[PDB]
């Protein structure tokens, strides 16, 4: 049973753990506090890039947006673009920097362009999810301070969220296939679910971290004759150091995936 293993990890942690699952093949959820709020971190950009390109899908914004990056803007953790100032970049070219090497200038930039964190929320209640909300831009969002409702999701919302973006029409079929290999190309999640999924399993991913040893991931993975399975894993209000935050999310990932050893 996996309610028991989670409560147990949990209690070593002394701090929350958030899990939600829905296998589409199966049609079978579950959920370990799955309706609790959790730190977004990192996994806000795939809401805010899925708020880009439904805006490139409607006509609002171009596929070709560019904004220019200034040296004075570039925050903590760019590898891509703090080799920028001085220069124009491409909207769609600051998602994939946020999406596969988790870019917070390139973040930033995005939801400078669309609205702010304001539009990302507006569009994640325009396609019924009630629950998550962006309210801060990058690095002040990673704050997670306990009861605080700023920049959270919940392990349900998130799955749901995925689902939507990926399987129904929230986005054009040009824009899903983008968002997931955006998603399938993420370089710096390998230390979490990727580390122990099976043979045979495709993923596309995204993760963040946060300040009260906060950690998180937002995962769709599935097989050429395995319909999409979507997973959220959270973990808030510990000590832990990233090394072992990262560990934890392998852990509950291996618990999770060892149900799909044979599917």
């Amino acid at each position: 049973k996996l309610n028991e293993d989670i409560s147990l990890i949990e209690k070593q942690t002394s701090g929350r753990i958030g899990v939600s699952v829905w296998d589409t093949q199966t049609d079978e959820r579950w959920d370990y506090r799955g309706d609790e709020r959790f730190p977004l971190m990192s996994t806000f950009k795939t809401l805010a890039c899925a708020t880009m390109l439904s805006d490139m899908d409607s006509g609002k914004l171009n596929k070709n947006a560019t904004a220019r990056i200034d040296e004075r803007n570039i925050v903590v953790w760019s590898p891509v673009m703090d080799k920028l100032a001085g220069q124009s970049t491409r909207i769609e070219h600051a998602c994939e920097a946020a999406m596969l090497m988790s870019d917070n200038t390139a973040a930033n930039l995005v939801l400078n362009e669309i609205g702010g964190p304001k539009a990302v929320t507006l569009f994640l209640r325009s396609i019924g999810d009630k629950a998550t909300r962006l309210d801060r831009l990058e690095p002040r969002l990673n704050e997670a301070k306990p009861g605080d409702k700023r920049d959270t999701t919940t392990p349900n919302a998130m799955v749901n969220t995925l689902h939507t973006l990926m399987e129904d029409n929230a986005l054009s079929y040009e824009s899903r296939t983008q968002l997931k290999i955006w998603m399938q190309d993420n370089k710096v999640s390998d230390s979490l679910m990727r580390s122990v999924l099976p043979k045979g399993w495709s993923i596309a991913d995204r993760s963040g971290a946060g300040n009260y040893g906060s950690r998180g991931i937002s995962a769709m993975i599935w097989k050429d004759n395995y319909k999409p399975v979507y997973i959220s894993i959270y973990v808030t209000d510990t000590d832990l150091s990233l090394q072992a935050r990262d560990q934890l999310i392998a852990q509950i990932s291996q618990l999770i995936l060892e149900h799909y050893k044979e599917s």
